[PDB]
């Protein structure tokens, strides 16, 4: 059971930005305490998996929107905004995209993979626009996800191998043409460390925006750790925001490196307090902060961990009280 009378987390930030959470379609029923936490503390939702490529078009032409629509319906019923995650990725993407269908031992051509990307993006955006119309809660999409490698070069996924570097520009062109009302983001991790990957994200977005690509924002996943440096995160946010794009914190959690002791929980609370004070200090750039999971027992990180504001018993942690 949850604590029903403590402060609603998102209301603490009502004069700053929405506070969201990533959810599983099976944890939205009234009797599920995870759903109760979701409705109480968040005013924005993201599908942790149900809107990834494999979760929407597992085989060619066979679209599977039921789980994504269950999350959308819940968001509408709870007056929540949503982010769409994600139109393109090199993981959780079916192999059929990249195969020649008449000889699956060979790769699809650049034109066939671009047409498949255009059809997937257009069908996905047209599905939510035609089914929900003005009630569509999705305000924007992660058009591409994790397109940089660790060294800052473009990740050599099958998209890059088959199409070349302009696949990124093409994904944003297709999404903007399908629904011009959507805010379009490029999303990535490790771009908060003010290292070579931050610089490569800045250079890539500067280049594409100068070329007229409709990129409206950068999503900083923010899978941080108990040892992260606030100064590096601040410098990264400011550098990326200097491009004249929105910043969203999209998959926030804190990796404890195996130390879930009470002392580490206190250290986590001080760091999360500093992180949210930084986000408030950057409110002219940040337009959403989303946590990657509702509570520690449903975090994607392997065990042991304690990455979020609500523990494995769904109770508010020291970090929750530090922030509120």
């Amino acid at each position: 059971t949850i604590q029903n009378d403590i402060p609603d987390l998102y209301s603490v930030f009502k004069d700053y930005f929405p506070i969201g959470v990533a959810v599983d379609p099976s944890r939205l029923n009234d009797a599920d305490p995870h759903a109760q936490l979701t409705a109480k503390h968040f005013n924005m939702l993201v599908a942790e998996n149900a809107m990834k490529p494999e979760s929407l078009q597992p085989t060619e032409g066979n679209f599977t929107f039921d789980n994504a629509d269950k999350i959308v319906d819940y968001a509408i019923a709870h007056n929540m905004k949503m982010r769409g995650h994600t139109l393109l990725w090199h993981n959780q993407v079916p192999d059929w995209f990249f195969q020649d269908p008449s000889d699956p031992s060979k790769p699809a051509s650049r034109d066939l993979l671009l047409q498949r990307l255009r059809t997937h993006i257009t069908t996905v955006l047209d599905h939510f626009k035609t089914k929900y119309g003005s009630q569509n809660p999705i305000i924007g999409w992660d058009v591409v996800n994790e397109v940089l490698d660790d060294n800052g070069n473009l990740r050599n996924s099958k998209w890059l191998q088959i199409i070349g570097p302009d696949y990124i520009e093409k994904a944003f062109e297709y999404a903007h043409e399908a629904d011009p009302s959507m805010k379009l983001f490029i999303n990535d991790y490790n771009i908060e460390n003010n290292g070579v990957k931050t610089q490569a994200m800045y250079d890539l977005v500067k280049k594409l925006k100068n070329e007229g690509v409709p990129i409206n924002g950068i999503g900083m996943q923010m899978h941080i750790s108990i040892n992260s440096n606030i100064d590096n995160i601040k410098a990264s946010i400011e550098k990326l925001a200097s491009l004249g794009v929105e910043i969203q914190v999209t998959e926030l959690d804190m990796n404890m490196n195996g130390d879930v002791s009470n002392d580490a929980l206190l250290k986590q609370a001080r760091l999360y307090k500093q992180l949210f004070d930084l986000f408030k200090a950057e409110k002219q750039y940040i337009t959403a902060v989303v946590f990657w999971g509702v509570s520690d027992d449903v975090s994607w990180l392997s065990k042991p961990n304690a990455p979020l504001l609500f523990d494995s018993k769904l109770q508010a942690k020291p970090a929750y009280w530090a922030i509120v």
